[PDB]
């Protein structure tokens, strides 16, 4: 799987990752009248008011 790892970009570049994570976050998070996110590799379980999204497929965090 080789989704985005730049992140608060318009045009962000792509890279595979390794070990054992098919799956690419993008977490967003606001500030009050406009907000950003970021992606990347793997889907963890922690608990926050920011938004926390999962995808499987190719430059899914786009």
């Amino acid at each position: 799987l080789e989704c985005h790892n730049q992140q608060s970009s318009q045009t962000p570049t792509t890279t595979g990752c390794s070990g054992g994570e098919n799956n690419c976050y993008k977490k967003e998070w606001r500030d009050n009248r406009g907000y950003r996110t970021e992606r990347g590799c793997g889907c963890p379980s922690v608990k926050k008011g920011i938004g926390i999204n999962c995808c499987t497929t190719d430059r899914c965090n786009n």
